[PDB]
Order: C-alpha cells, then sequence, then structure tokens
RNA sequence: ACUCUGGUUUCUCUUCAGAUCGCAUAAAUCUUUCGCACUAAAGAUUUCCGUGGAGAGGAACAACUCUGAGUCCAAUUUUUUGAGGCCUUGCUUUGGCAAGGCUA
C-alpha cells in the first residue's frame, strides 16, 4: 500500500545509511577478492 | 601598571582515522593445518557494540582568570671626565691631518 510502500521506502534509506560505514572499504574489497 | 582576540555547554551533519582508534574485547564467512572442531590453532574478509581528529551548521550563557598580542644608578670597573695647552717632521685639502717629544 502506499503508507507500506512509504515505510519500505524508509527502512530501505535506513538500512543502506548503516553499511555506509564501511560501504566504501567493503564494497572495495568485495570487488577485489 | 592601559586596550584587543580566543570561550564553555548542547544538538545535528560531513570526512579521515592500524592510534591500547577500546587500559575493553563479540559474532559470521572463506582458506590452511592437523585432529577424527564448542570442548583447536593459524591467515584473511565482513558485520556489529562505540570512540578519536578535522570541518560545517544550529542554540544556551560567560564574556577578559587564563592563552597570548597590541602597550629607584655623580666619588675607581663602562653613562656625570685628566679633560685641555706647547714643540718637530711628511703632506698642506694653508683648515690642519699623521707620528713622536712635552706642560698640566
Amino acid at each position: 500500500e502506499k503508507d507500506d510502500e512509504e515505510a519500505d521506502a524508509i527502512y530501505a534509506a535506513l538500512d543502506k545509511r548503516m553499511d555506509e560505514r564501511r560501504k566504501e572499504r567493503r564494497e572495495q574489497r568485495e570487488k577485489e577478492e
């Protein structure tokens, strides 16, 4: 639903906010590995 | 001994951090080793608990402590006198200079 989709977008933004802590280095190591 | 910066507290955001980033110490995955892997070790990657540095914004009272900066000597030994005057020679830039001999 509209509220449900807004909530899912908000929570996805929350989750992507968090791995940003090591996002650059984690993604670089994963690409190298 | 006169004037001027810089504050501190709190909330949020951005970046770097191998520094006991933490006087503490978790979990997962992969590899290797041997056992035969909770009762085991090594290496690597990740995630989490949560920190320092710098920068940026917001909002609350302290504003010159501190950090800095700009702002009483006359008696030996130094700054309260042994100072001034005469003579010769070389050159006179004819003012006298240079050395020596003197008198005080």
